[PDB]
């Protein structure tokens, strides 16, 4: 009744730059593509701080409510929590870091994000732990993509 997993990334970008993008909180919409609007109060970039994340249409949800358990700028881990939402995931936390990793010769960023969560009552293990990995390499494939052209734009 719980599966956990983790999904890597290559990313041919600095780690500042990629880092720069990871911790934003409240604007995870800059790279997730099936987040559309996100609203933070408070002071925005810190341990506890809350965001409502409105998704895009046509999802089999439209809501979710996040806080943020982890934000380590100097280890480059951030680590979140889903505790409200129109969805059906309970007890989802998760967890990115980003580590220096040499690619082609140059210094890249390797992007590495594992979650837990509950399985439901009427849904099976292997059920899960599969939709969530695919969206998770969706967002992270679009984390390669914003921050590789973010990297090319600076020349
Ligand atoms: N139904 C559904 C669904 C589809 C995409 C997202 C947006 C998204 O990308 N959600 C994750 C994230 O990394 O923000 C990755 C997938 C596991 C939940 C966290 C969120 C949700 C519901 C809130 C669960």
């Amino acid at each position: 009744s719980q599966c956990s997993s983790t999904l890597v990334k290559h990313i041919k970008a600095p780690l500042h730059l990629v880092w720069s993008i990871v911790r934003r909180f409240d604007e995870p919409q800059k790279y997730k593509p099936f987040i559309s609007r996100c609203v933070v109060q408070g002071k925005k970039l810190e341990v506890g701080s809350v965001r409502e994340v409105d998704l895009k249409s046509g999802l089999p949800a439209t809501k979710s409510t996040e806080v943020l358990e982890i934000l380590d700028d100097n280890e480059h881990i951030l680590g979140i929590r889903i505790v409200g939402g129109d969805h059906r995931l309970k007890n989802y936390s998760s967890t990115i870091s980003l580590h220096s990793e040499t690619i082609d010769g140059k210094t890249g960023t390797l992007a590495i994000e594992s979650f837990v969560v509950d399985v439901p009552e009427g849904n099976t293990k292997e059920e899960t732990c599969f939709f969530v990995e695919a969206l998770i390499q969706c967002n992270l494939n679009s984390l390669a993509d914003v921050t590789e052209r973010l990297q090319a734009e600076s020349m």
